[PDB]
């Protein structure tokens, strides 16, 4: 069952990303919880002016944040947020199996799909556990490939 | 099923809770806010489970659940977890002999991360186990190694 094993291996993240949900770096913390309910998402993708990933955030952030009882209307994100370096990124060439190791080897929820232009790099959707777990679904329905 | 991808597809349906599950993170219903929203970081879950004096489910926690409450126009970080849970009786729970697969569906169409895993008792649902989103990413990563 090795073939089997290497052909799943090869599915890319092209096909199964979800949309990005992004805010700039400069708005606060009310804020970026605010986007979070209405979005209806668990994590958020921070990008600067122009418009290039520079950090994310959980929930698990912003829930420190507002038990940390800062300021929280006036405190932009960018202090609170996970910063680049420093970031689990792919593209939409990566194959999901990676993807879905790097969501268990550094227990994340979500990556961010990049795209390596003559800015930066710029976000063009998310994968995460959902997205696995519909992966999950569909070849217990047989229905891929 | 006739090929690869469909005796594939007949294992996974095959799959039951009792081998995919994690440890339940529960929690007492006359909690704070605050002493959830710890608990939540020390164990380092996206959900707690609420249980009564009997021992018995009587709500769920997400992580956006106690977001919403510790930033609530009104304090709501001082009160019981009780006032704040999602409720049975519109929980949706799961056993041991469940299929794993009907469990993911559950998972996305009710757009949650979450199913604890119990025991009928008497009394009520007894928390045993956790089925959640990371459980199933196992099983695909798996699929690739294994
Ligand atoms: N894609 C990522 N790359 C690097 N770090 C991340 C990434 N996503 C989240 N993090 C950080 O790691 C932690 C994990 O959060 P996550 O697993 O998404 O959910 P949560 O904090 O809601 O339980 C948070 O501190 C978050 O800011
Ligand atoms: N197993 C469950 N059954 C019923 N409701 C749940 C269950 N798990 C979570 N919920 C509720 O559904 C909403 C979404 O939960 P979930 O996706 O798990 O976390 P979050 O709110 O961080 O996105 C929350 O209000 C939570 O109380």
């Amino acid at each position: 069952t090795q073939l089997l094993a290497d052909k799943l291996k090869k599915l890319q993240v092209k096909d199964f990303q979800s949309i990005p949900v992004v805010i700039h770096e400069n708005v606060s913390v009310y804020d970026a919880i605010c986007t979070m309910f209405l979005e209806d998402v668990g994590t958020l993708f921070v990008v600067d002016r122009d418009a290039v990933l520079v950090g994310v955030l959980s929930r698990k952030d912003l829930l420190r944040a507002s038990i940390g009882q800062q300021e929280l209307t006036s405190v932009p994100v960018h202090i609170i947020m996970t910063r680049m370096p420093n970031i689990t990124v792919c593209r939409r060439e990566d194959y999901v199996m990676d993807i879905a190791k790097h969501l268990i080897e550094k227990q994340i929820d979500a990556l961010p799909v990049i795209k390596d232009t003559d800015k930066g790099f710029e976000v063009i959707g998310r994968v995460t556990k959902t997205n696995m777990t519909k992966i999950l679904v569909s070849l217990s329905e047989n229905e891929i490939l």
